[PDB]
C-alpha cells in the first residue's frame, strides 16, 4: 500500500506515487523540470537502478558480490546500533502505540534491517540506506519532527550514510578497518592506493594513502593516527625518499607513521613485486600509476601483467 506522507518533507498532501516502491512525493519537493507521465520511478529507485547496473556500478560494487556486501552491511548495522538507539532496535510494538499502523504503512527497525541484509536482500549500499531511511521518516511522521526520538533517528541515518560512503570509497579498506587486525592499515588493497606526501594548511607534510580524487581534492588517509582529510591535489606529491620538511612538535609520532608506511611499502612489494619512489616534489595526479610501473623510467610499459586472474572474514 502506498505511503501517504511525502518521503522528502514527511507531510501529507497531493503526492506522486512511485511505480516501483511505496514512496510518495509532493511534486514541489522534487524541484522538477515538469511532472511525470505514466512511467515514473522515484529518486530512490532511480539511484538504486543506476547503482545495481553491472556496467555503471561503483568500483566498490564491481569489487563486491551480494554476499560480500551483506557481510559489510553487518558491520555497518553494528555501528548504527549504538548505545541509546534502543527505540529503533526492534519493531514498534502495537501494545504501546495502538494507532501506529494508521500512520506508518512501512515499518522499519534495525533488527529488520539486519535480518534483511543477512537474507541478501540488498544489492547495493544505496538500497540499504534507502531502506534504513524508513526509520527516520516513520519517526518524524508519528512522533513529530521536533520530538527527541527524531534526533536519535537522524543520528542513526547519519551513521548509516557515513558507513555506506566508506564501503563505496573502498570495501577492502572498510573491512580492514572493521576487523582491526594488526597493522590493518598497512595491508595493501587489490588496486593499491598511491602513497603521497600530503600537506593540509596548518599541518606538517605527512605520509598518506590517496583513496580517491574528486574535484581537485584528494581523500588522504594518514599513516600513524589514521586520521583523514580532503587535501588539495596541488599539496600532494608522490612518495619520495627525500622528505618535504615541516617544523613539527610531534617527532615520535612522525617516526611511528613513517615506520608504518615502510611496512606498507614492504607489503606492496611483497604482493605486487614493485614500488617506485618518485623524484622529490613530483606532483600526484589522479589515478596515478607511477608507483606500480614495472620500469618507472618507461611509463609506456605500464604495470606488469602479473595477474593470474585469481579471485577475509
Ligand atoms: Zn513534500
Ligand atoms: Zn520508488
Ligand atoms: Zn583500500
Amino acid at each position: 500500500r502506498n505511503d501517504f506522507y511525502c518521503w522528502v518533507c514527511h507531510r501529507e498532501g497531493q503526492v506522486l506515487c512511485c511505480e516501483l516502491c511505496p514512496r510518495v512525493y509532493h511534486a514541489k519537493c522534487l524541484r522538477l523540470t515538469s511532472e511525470p507521465e505514466g512511467d515514473w520511478f522515484c529518486p530512490e529507485c532511480e539511484k538504486i537502478t543506476v547503482a545495481e547496473c553491472i556496467e555503471t556500478q561503483s568500483k566498490a560494487m564491481t569489487m563486491l558480490t551480494i554476499e560480500q556486501l551483506s557481510y559489510l552491511l553487518k558491520f555497518a548495522i553494528q555501528k548504527m546500533k549504538q548505545p541509546g538507539t534502543d527505540a529503533f532496535q526492534k519493531p514498534v510494538p502495537l501494545e504501546q502505540h495502538p494507532d501506529y499502523a494508521e500512520y506508518i504503512f512501512h515499518p522499519m527497525d534495525l533488527c529488520t534491517l539486519e535480518k534483511n541484509a543477512k537474507k541478501k536482500m540488498y544489492g547495493c549500499t544505496e538500497a540499504f540506506l534507502a531502506d534504513a531511511k524508513w526509520i527516520l521518516h516513520n519517526c518524524i511522521i508519528y512522533n513529530g519532527g521536533n520530538h527527541k526520538l527524531t534526533q536519535i533517528a537522524k543520528v542513526v541515518i547519519k551513521i548509516c550514510e557515513h558507513e555506506m560512503n566508506e564501503i563505496e570509497v573502498c570495501p577492502e579498506c572498510y573491512l580492514a578497518a572493521c576487523q582491526k587486525r594488526d597493522n590493518w592499515f598497512c595491508e595493501p588493497c587489490s588496486n593499491p592506493h598511491p602513497l603521497v606526501w600530503a600537506k593540509l594548511k596548518g599541518f606538517p607534510f605527512w605520509p598518506a594513502k590517496a583513496l580517491r580524487d574528486k574535484d581537485g581534492q584528494v581523500d588522504a588517509r594518514f599513516f600513524g593516527q589514521h586520521d583523514r582529510a580532503w587535501v588539495p591535489i596541488n599539496n600532494c606529491y608522490l612518495m619520495s625518499k627525500e622528505i618535504p620538511f615541516s617544523v613539527k612538535k610531534t617527532k615520535s609520532i612522525f617516526n611511528s607513521a613513517m615506520q608504518e608506511m615502510e611496512v606498507y611499502v614492504e607489503n606492496i612489494r611483497r604482493k605486487f613485486g614493485v614500488f617506485n619512489y618518485s623524484p622529490f616534489r613530483t606532483p600526484y595526479t589522479p589515478n596515478s600509476q607511477y608507483q606500480m610501473l614495472l620500469d618507472p623510467t618507461n611509463p609506456s610499459a605500464g604495470t606488469a601483467k602479473i595477474d593470474k586472474q585469481e579471485k577475509d572474514m
